[PDB]
């Protein structure tokens, strides 16, 4: 779970993702560290882009994880292909909200149809529209 | 996963597990069948207790489920004592909105001060009020 990149962004709430949104962040890398996840990720915030580590702490259980950032999260990794891909679902608590944010995260820029296809298609099949879906493999970002 | 009681209802929507809620349902059976767990639950309707039946869906992890209700749900099974309590936690996803809807099970009516104290501070740290926990072991309940 090294080199990364961002290739889909997926959200109940589409501000979360869209440009300079609290979640619309480029994941580069991603460090292990005593069963914790330290993450490191770019963002551009007032026309710029910025450097952005966050961790996702460990818990009772693996592959569920805890990060505290624009509030509360649960965090959840899944992925049949663990070197291939690697699926994170944030379940963000801002202000007694809650909101779904799902990052489909590839070793290069971009993933096959096939697995970009399935994420987008869990995401429609839980009623959520498909202009909340963001692929930004074919987009210019930070 | 036999015999169980609803003994906490939680929720980011109150209006979910108050009187009348889709959520504010009560647990009399769990029955595993091929890795799906089949729920006997009763729901409070026009001064009856009426059962329903739910099958939440195994996925490609031990403790997550899928279920068809209000909407769609992403469910997770949490428990340090097993034989003690479940609990169960339903990422709601209805109309595009999402909700969690934290259940903890017991063996009887009532649960142990300690367990329902780290279930209802556990919710509490993610932002949300004291009111939108239901201990419903003294209420009168189906
Ligand atoms: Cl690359
Ligand atoms: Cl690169
Ligand atoms: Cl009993
Ligand atoms: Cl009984
Ligand atoms: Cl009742
Ligand atoms: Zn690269
Ligand atoms: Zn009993």
């Amino acid at each position: 779970l090294r080199h990364w990149h961002t290739v889909v962004l997926a959200s109940s709430d589409r501000s979360l993702i869209e440009e300079e949104g609290p979640f619309r962040n480029f994941i580069q890398n991603i460090t292990v560290e005593s069963g914790n996840l330290n993450g490191f990720f770019l963002t551009r915030k007032n026309g710029q882009c910025i450097p952005l580590y966050l961790t996702a702490f460990k818990t009772e259980e693996a592959r569920q994880f805890k990060l505290n950032y624009y509030g509360t999260n649960d965090v959840y990794y899944e992925s049949s292909k663990p070197n291939e891909y690697a699926k994170f679902i944030f379940y963000n608590y801002h202000d007694g909200k809650v909101n779904v944010v799902a990052n489909l995260f590839g070793r290069t820029p971009n993933l096959s149809n096939e697995i970009k296809k399935r994420f987008e298609e869990d995401f429609m099949n839980r009623g959520f529209r498909r202009e909340n879906i963001l692929d930004i493999s074919e987009v210019d970002h930070c």
